[PDB]
């Protein structure tokens, strides 16, 4: 394949989003949409950006035989706290680096706590998940099984069990500096201001300094662009042309009249 | 084919899973699986576990092959979950035997006292709701490779596990619930009986559908010491217990013991 500076529509690159966007709804990604992308990186820079860690991203894109961080040129793990380019890592930091292990202590906690004291019809397990970006936070609990999970949406419509544990949170913890992202049924996330998908942007930008590619052409592609969805953030950020996607094939049918391909 | 038509008569050999069929939380090999497979051809073949089927999909099945289809009897959690030949048996859960209402005692006072507890690290995945027990641990289940292995040590000196056990007898004492800490980062709670024995009854249970009895119940395990979890199920008069120190043992083991 070719250099970053070498690909012929200049200043360009594609950020997608993994689920719902590059692959269906809890599958893999299909060999046409690997073919699109590799066509598509022949033109200019291609990346992904995704919640979860690396592992998922292998599972939905790569193999046994390739690695997923061959197929792009930026993958962007963790919403971009984790990163690579053509292969190579690039250095990263994490939320418990961020906010230290005592604050986090607090914070935890406090959730546990507050948990504890919670009335509910049902609790389970797995009330908090720990990840390298972010921890992600379920009165039920992630155990919750699908029935569980719909009952507690419904329950929690009612009487605003996410919503009042956030302002709490808010409340206790004025100067943490956190952002709190309620979706799905069951949880709410946790995380630094600023590391949502839009984090990523910054790598991006720094291959300025690396090959000298300054990408003014970023589109982003998300299934989620709606106030409160995770590609809501860096859909409308003024640095990028953002695309809304009802899955992979309309990412597919968009891509081919956006690029001629 | 049919339970009643494996030549050798009135014959069962369960297997615990991890480093038994398999390293610990890692794939079985092609190896093993050949071996299982021409052991099936002489008598019923089963596997029991504390993990839930998810777990035992991805260590000894594949994309392709459902773990269920590899054994006459899966008895995930012990044997709370069960299938025979693919299909689901009857079963009861954790959640029914001690009812939302106590559940939540339970639970909130693991959740307070985590709330109470100092520790060097804490990270995610403190309780974890199975259908056979919870699982407790104080770091969480989040916690890497790497501080799983450091809080074992600091537990070995600290005895977080153990007074956290203590806490919850001095609370619970007439809940009927036994309370195991193995491994590194966590330990056990469940109703007294549902430890791997518990499967024995749809091994037993054989007799009502196809008409076998099983007399000769071969049990292999890498846990079989006292306070091991593999101890009860070993120890039952009703098997024959084969302890194990990893699956190139139980391969040889089974190798001797069937001829293959
Ligand atoms: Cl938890
Ligand atoms: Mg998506
Ligand atoms: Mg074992």
């Amino acid at each position: 394949g070719s250099a970053l500076q070498d690909r012929p529509i200049k200043n360009t690159i594609c950020l997608f989003d993994v689920d719902e966007t590059l692959t269906p709804a809890r599958r893999a990604v299909t060999p046409e949409m690997l073919m699109l992308l590799s066509q598509l990186r022949h033109k200019c820079a291609i990346g992904y950006v995704g919640g979860s860690n690396l592992a998922k991203q292998q599972e939905q894109l790569g193999t046994g035989a390739t690695d997923v961080t061959s197929l792009f040129d930026f993958c962007f793990p963790e919403n971009g706290l984790m990163a690579f380019r053509l292969g190579k890592p690039l250095a990263s930091t994490s939320f418990i680096e961020w906010i230290g292990e005592e604050k986090y202590q607090k914070l935890v906690n406090f959730i546990l706590r507050y948990f504890a004291d919670l009335q509910l019809p049902k609790k389970r397990g797995t009330f908090i998940e720990f990840r390298n970006g972010m921890i992600n936070v379920s009165p039920i609990g992630r155990n919750a099984s699908v029935e569980e999970r719909n009952e507690f949406e419904a329950y929690d419509k009612e009487h605003h069990i996410r919503t009042d544990m956030v302002n709490a949170l808010k409340k206790e913890f004025p100067d943490y500096g956190l952002t709190y992202s309620i979706g799905g049924q069951i949880s709410f996330d946790v995380f630094p201001t600023g590391w949502d998908k839009t984090y990523c942007l910054r790598h991006v930008e720094a291959e300025k300094e690396i090959s000298g590619v300054e990408y003014t052409t970023i589109h982003f592609f998300g299934d989620k662009c709606f106030p409160g969805g995770n590609d809501y953030e860096i859909y409308s950020d003024p640095r990028t042309i953002g695309h809304s996607v009802h899955g992979p094939e309309d990412t597919m049918k968009q891509l081919k009249e956006l690029f001629q391909l």
